């Protein structure tokens, strides 16, 4: 698993289930391409996204939306979605865990870049 | 001032200062319209981007040029900017306080919105 | 001002206001004496806990009374307080901004030190 | 494992490895009690800390030395430590994770709280 990503809810002290995200690569033209998305699991979780082959040095953005996950929920959020924009570089070898802490008027994200 | 954006740097305990950052606005047609931008002061802030007439309601997108702040500072972030997207004043004009706290790894968000 | 302390609410994007805090200094024996408290205004900020002649040299800890927030707001949060804890004007006098931004299970601080 | 804390490092996007905590319990005389302790491992987790028949309700402080693990990578922080101090309830089934997450001049904290 090159790429995981991981969604806490930080009103109800929980994974959170259910977020649909969409993972986009930059092209040439400077246009975002579909990549990849599903939606988390029961642990906050979203695995299986991508394999090694296919996940190439390049500009990725995960767009989680958290508006569909905090209207579920009844709770009025800030955000649209959350993205997050990164490089992911071939330079060694990396894993790449995102994870995203959701409030309804703020959101953190981070990065566990690890190598096996 | 009904928008205002404050970034600050998690690693040197300071505000974020010549921080760059462009708005957008999502027109009709659904593609990102260019709003307004500038760059962060002394102090961190970014005051001034729009007016109470010209901020009308909307889809915006505030995207913070974290990648240059980290480069200059000699670092390698992991993202390539910090994106904030939001539905403003669809019940009416509201100002806007965009925070941003930024680490090389990691950034969170907050918004503080109040009602003149 | 040497001291301030600004606190947030991410669930309704706006300050904390009528926050309680204590603030107390380490004394020679390793026990925390009494040093300044208050309440945050309707800004979410808290001023004038103290002065640059008596806000010598030690270690300070911020006790912020959260858990009485998010209980007057109908919530139950995970936790008893937030704390931060540090080391003041060790290589002189600076002004410090404590700001901490609240949900219900989770909460985040930052410094901004900066010097006069 | 009813109790489990995670620390990530969000200037090198990593596990904090090596992190020392203790976890006290507040005592009938408002006092601090050791209960439990230890370091994190390779992946940032540390495990272990207790049982289900000894984790009774009751207030506990994780006390985790970030000023050590920064020293250690030679770089300046702000806080002596991060504290986290809540109430463990049970009410329900309850399984606890405490993760933090740790910059030079701010750290954030959240619990995920599951049912098994
Ligand atoms: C921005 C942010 C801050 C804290 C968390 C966070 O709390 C968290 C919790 C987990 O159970 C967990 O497995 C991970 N992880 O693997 O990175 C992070 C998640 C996101
Ligand atoms: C995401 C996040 C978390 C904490 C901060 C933060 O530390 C901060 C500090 C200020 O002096 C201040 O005036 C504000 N503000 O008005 O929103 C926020 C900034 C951003």
């Amino acid at each position: 698993c090159p790429l995981m990503v991981k969604v806490l809810d930080a009103v109800r002290g929980s994974p959170a289930i259910n977020v649909a995200m969409h993972v986009f690569r930059k092209a040439a033209d400077d246009t975002w391409e579909p990549f990849a998305s599903g939606k988390t699991s029961e642990s906050g979780e979203l695995h299986g996204l991508t394999t090694e082959e296919e996940f190439v040095e390049g500009i990725y953005k995960v767009e989680i939306d958290t508006k569909s996950y905090w209207k579920a929920l009844g709770i009025s959020p800030f955000h649209e979605h959350a993205e997050v924009v990164f490089t992911a570089n071939d330079s060694g070898p990396r894993r790449y865990t995102i994870a995203a802490l959701l409030s309804p008027y703020s959101y953190s994200t981070t990065a566990v870049v690890t190598n096996p």
